């Protein structure tokens, strides 16, 4: 979808709040205390009304996608012995679906009541009903397109039947644990090897039965043209800067990923450097999301998916030459999803215009303002 | 707050009862199978919509604060030998609850079909909403006062071997929790208690350690002390004549313990004293901490200066009839401005008070009862 | 069993105490802060070793039945502002365990050091054991009498709400031994009990409704009820009205009560008073079935033993506290009593033979002694 | 304990590669892929055995703690499209153990075959042996100062008593190797120590033996000094201090402003709090016998990857300094790739490293 | 070891029994009730204090292989309201060990109190303690020879890192699970499959490369040999009966036990009749331990090892031809193995003699008598 502004009253650090989002690139920047996470989470329970209306619920109990008391505001002072909550909290997410409506949707909680949610919630977690009704029949002429949800955290090392064909199932399966803030390396390397090594497994076997061709070839061709994509992606990346492109799998290195180097060879993605396993893992995280979301563009599921990433500081363990280079890749890899991203060096900040700055500053009573630079 | 009057219609043992409160204190005295927990139920009933518009009333697991089917009276018809159940059981209540404002309301249950309430008891839910919602505003130029309301049965009591805060243990509305419930509450106030004094404690400490802050920086000294002096003064005036002991305070030497002071014996812990001297103890710290809680801008006569209504279920078990001569006057000279109805079967009780704040109960043969003053 | 005499040194609050128990019954008068919980977990713990000695005793989680540092006497002294702790504590007990053999006993404990015990202490322990043995003997002969210890605390109170299949150890004899001297409250045992000797009764009377003429169990399950009953008519009758507590599987499978002007009503929706006396007679009514099986009738009116009631007159107006003393004599002939309380109206018809006054000197030293 | 000179031959990047260290502060700044990380590693397995002789490695099955095949390097040849495992893995370090015992020692792989080394490294076991021995004399007027050995790498942020006792001695060399430090566990010790004090003082104020009451006295005064030279240059926040007034919470003091709650400051400098909390500890657990100059008169190594990770730039201009004159006496080998790291320190302590086309790193400094 | 009596008292169902083991085949009968699972769980008790001297049963925890208070006497009276429990209860066992050393062992109960032993079970778990510290030794040139306690019951069928070499381990692993009752039939697959393919590929690094043929023959010649003892122990039920023999791994069949037919080829064993399956199962359970126990016998494995061998129900799923092979076959595969195996089937009883039989019969009161019969 696409958000354009956020207002937030009564929440953890702000008592209220109004920022605006760029149609492209937005970049967060707070010198002291919290509230790039603050904002990133409040975009975050902002997004869960499209999630819920796809099978993804409280059976996993993921009980930090909906407002708690914990998210309440609670003031000190210090000449009384009480301490007394703010209420009500309230979450004014404003957005944009499809070309020409404009929503404005709020979630507030009140106390230690349970959260409650306005008419424009129902309307969106329909929304997605509608599109899962939609994609689950198969008896159409014309296929559509999912848009993306997808939440980074600082959390996403710490600890790194599959299918690929067009179904309610792995088209579907690509929304799983997209907002939570675990990490998800285990399933791309998974989903990968099982990819690659079907993929030699078909053209091996195509040289069998070239007869039905017309209905095998596809299938390989299918399981080819995913992978360039997938690939494409991780070059804008690792090869102009670092040097290593083509991410492959190869068994003959005890069963692990592998990466090309035009001079140190091939070598194991498990003893690379650690920014480049950062930007392998992100890069790769959107991908594979957007590959098996639309399996039906083949080539262009890097270049023509819609939705809206969230990253944390983008420019983790990375060296300044690499990160004035960071954000340009990232758009050019993906030219059709915003980004909200945070970070804190001088070096990223260069790299953008004024209209994608927004700094955010904290008086003694939580008023919170969201300016932009004045200089240029 | 006040309540003025009650009527009970088909409930338990009684087929019609109305009975008339006094402002101050009312006594209930009456023998055993008369009917006095069954006037206690219906004021708890009556008096739970306050407590319903709190935030503090969702936590409340206790399934005797609705009417049941166990509450509808059963005639016994000897020639058929059998029990029938009469419908419907219904409480009516009379009550103040601002300056010049009467109301009347109204709780029924038939049969085995939910309970239900008028318009009023929705009024009461709507005013203590009000209330919470005004308690919790940011820069307020006007101060509110919260009322009291407490009911302490025969779960209060503190038998042999029978015995980190959380964020909302700060709180103002943390003196409606468990409040009409038929529970012990005696950890909270242990855990308040010991909190304060280790609180009061760190500031002495840092006081004596630089003697240059003493600038804007003693105030919350100054509001803790002051806490401490009004618990422990409501808890003396019923103790110290009778018994001796004085000065609940929080040790750490006595393995971190609540002790308690004597002329000519020493410091012990609570819990290593009598079984008189331990109830009461509780009985009065369970009212004292929650009037120091509710309301904060008193500051040392929050036990002399609230109102409410509070429930004592047997006021005079584990005390000898020399401590059951002082219990009421003792009360009153602590909580001076709230309406105490108890319920005793003690003529010693009754020494030294008027007959104006007395009930007998009577009941006839088919279920009328009376609640009359003593000629 | 008999306790006789007691001694107390360097205790709570007595320096030193005497005391001297009556035969039957024993009333121990005195207002608050005198000691008369004291003297009660004195003989608790004096009576211990007894239990001990049996199997029943090893499932005990109370902290309370053993000698502990807050037990030792503490002394103010003034010039100081100082408590200072006093050692040893010692407990003298002095009674009769078979025909002809008189015993004296005694409990220690010294500073933090763990609690000690004499020879004689471990012949108490001994005995138990023998009598465990014998009662777990097929092809006996010679009967076995076995006798009754209880102690019955605060814990023992039902109030507001409370509302506290059976196992195979649930069936034998030593099983009246479970929780005697503990401060917890015992109404869940008696509950599954007596449900299910009236489950088992019933079943018997449908069975021989369907087939006219397996008639000695009918009649020892009756004979079961009936002393029961017998023995909470003795005092809940008279005063009340309420006398017959039955299983009802039509008022949800409650035990229920009958009155001859109301009508049935379950246990558990009348008043304090009626609830506390029910729970203190059945306490000792079906240990007293349990335990001695042979006499099928007279469990309660031919057992021999020692109970310890605190507070007797707890929930009870005063024309039921005039009353206490004689309904438990009437009930339970052959135990002895010891009983505490601070009220003038238990005392109404009793002789000022079983009334030990309790008053204290200001150094500590004890007197329990005879009015007037 | 210090070590002079580090020396690899066919590392996993490096084909020769020869680095000499200095006397207290070493920066190794180079971009990704130029082996920053290997040089520390290596210098952790150099110090491998002296931990081997504590009878505490056996328990984990940690496999980064010898030489494994995947060490060795591979050469890429264009043509045969085959990549050729080099061998042996060479690691040589050069120092000195005490008092003028300087010492020379060296670890091999080749190929397959499980690594071994020389009878150098079995003197620095037997070394280690011996002062474990020692240490635990129940009756000995001697007093040991044992050194201090860690390793803070990039995997960090994630998941009892003080007396004059052996296990309070031997703790600290707990996970040593791959230590944790964190602001979770941080707060819930300092929390724990705190109340164990103010329990001691109230008692000490109500009624007016000691062992154990100066052990926690200055353990705090050690890590507020510590906290204190990381803080209180840049702002004015000091003295550390847990209130149970203030809402339960750690708290700290600013002359103007009064005091603060710990949770209201950014991630990054609660952690950095936590890492230089921990240090300190470490120190006062190890040596008891000064309990309060513990962390500015105990010596030894210290190993930091990413010393500038999750700081804002105005805190990666006094990290440096701060590390230093909280620790006086440590020696510290420290990995960046951020130049406002620099711009304080001098040109001494600086190692570049640079790779040519074969393999050939050079460890060099600034030419001015 | 061996056992040559057994004495039960006041126990699960027995008042009092006296019982005589013969030499190296004994057959329990009785026509009702349930004491043979009585008098193996008495001998299964009996044995336990030499294995709780070994530390590989750590691995199991079970609360069952010591005399609980289920396993006390209940007397029931119907004239009476209570009912007692009988103490204390006896398990007197009567044995010989070390070729040459008899012994008289008893384990007692005395109501709730904690199961109590004499100075003989200390005994037997001291010299249990000794072989353990014996056997861990390396450098020794004389070996360590080591008994066999295996217990097999009736729920064999339900449930349904590897090393050889000589050692600490893999000498004491076979000790695992010796007396519990579930099935271990994974833990057998498992290393048969690691051992087959440890050795094919070792073969085929041997003929593929003829240059490393130094010194690898030894662990080739090994684990030839265990495979082949293994399968001639299978052979000895299989074969003669029912024509199968020669199990096999083969990952042509997806990577599953295979046994071979000569006028049906070879089949996976998932597949085969119930009968079969279960012979498998049993012989498998006392091989592949007889094995690991012994590596330095290395042609005897099961030719020479000694033991005790519980079984229940014996003939169970054997049509009546396998009933007269059953327990001839068993003691041609196992020459020096003590069985106590129980039986209904009136053809197993006609294939050994009138000395080999035991039928237990009980009173009215519980006494129990274990009787010879008269007729052939
Ligand atoms: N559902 C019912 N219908 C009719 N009578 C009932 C019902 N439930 C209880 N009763 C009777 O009503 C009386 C209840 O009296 P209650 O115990 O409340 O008063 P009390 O004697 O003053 O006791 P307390 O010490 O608890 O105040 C008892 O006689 C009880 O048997
Ligand atoms: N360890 C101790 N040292 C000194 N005095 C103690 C100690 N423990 C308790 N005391 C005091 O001695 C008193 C003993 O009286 P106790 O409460 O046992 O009897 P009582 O007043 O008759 O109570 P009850 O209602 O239980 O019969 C305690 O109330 C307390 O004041
Ligand atoms: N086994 C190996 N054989 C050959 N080259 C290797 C091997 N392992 C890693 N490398 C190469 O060595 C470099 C790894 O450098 P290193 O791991 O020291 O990282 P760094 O740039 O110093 O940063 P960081 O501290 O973030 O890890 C990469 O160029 C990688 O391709």
């Amino acid at each position: 979808m696409r958000i354009d502004k956020l207002s937030l009253l009564n929440f953890r650090c702000f008592k209220q709040l109004d920022i605006t989002f760029d149609e492209h690139i937005t970049i967060l920047v707070a010198p002291n205390g919290a509230g790039k996470t603050t904002v990133l989470d409040a975009v975050r329970l902002a997004l869960f009304p499209f999630i819920r209306g796809f099978d993804a619920s409280l059976y996993v109990k993921d009980k930090s996608l909906a407002i708690r008391t914990e998210d309440l505001r609670l003031i000190y002072r210090q000449e009384a012995l009480n301490m007394e909550m703010s209420s009500p909290a309230k979450i004014t997410a404003t957005g944009e679906w499809a070309s020409g409506k404009t929503a404005t949707w709020m979630l507030d909680k009140r106390g230690e009541q349970p959260p409650h949610e306005d008419k424009m919630a129902a309307q969106l977690t329909r929304w997605g009903e509608q599109l899962q009704k939609r994609v689950r029949e198969e008896h159409s002429l014309q296929q559509v397109e999912l848009p993306l949800m997808l939440y980074l955290g600082t959390a996403r090392l710490w600890y790194q039947e599959q299918r690929l064909d067009n179904s309610a199932f792995s088209r579907l399966s690509g929304y799983d644990d997209c907002l939570s803030a675990t990490s998800n390396y285990k399933q791309f390397e998974q989903w990968y090897s099982w990819l690659w090594l079907s993929y030699r497994e078909h053209q091996i076997t195509q040289l069998e039965s070239p007869s039905a061709k017309l209905k095998e070839g596809v299938r390989v061709q299918r399981m080819k043209e995913a992978i360039q994509a997938i690939q494409q992606a991780i070059n804008c990346l690792t090869q102009q800067v670092t040097g290593w492109h083509d991410l492959e799998y190869s068994a003959s290195h005890n069963q692990q990923l592998v990466m090309s180097h035009p001079q140190y060879g091939k070598i194991p993605l498990s003893q690379l450097s650690d920014g480049l396993r950062n930007a392998v893992a992100m890069v790769a995280d959107i991908a594979f999301r957007c590959v098996k979301l639309n399996p039906h563009l083949q080539n262009d599921a890097a270049l023509k998916t819609q939705g809206i990433v969230l990253i944390d500081e983008v420019d983790m363990f990375l060296h300044p030459a690499w990160q004035q280079q960071i954000i340009q890749s990232l758009r050019s890899a993906f030219p059709q999803i915003q980004f909200i991203v945070t970070t804190h060096s001088p070096q990223v900040l260069s790299t953008v215009k004024r209209e994608s700055i927004r700094l955010l500053e904290q008086d003694e009573n939580g008023n919170g303002k969201a300016l932009m630079p004045l200089g240029a």
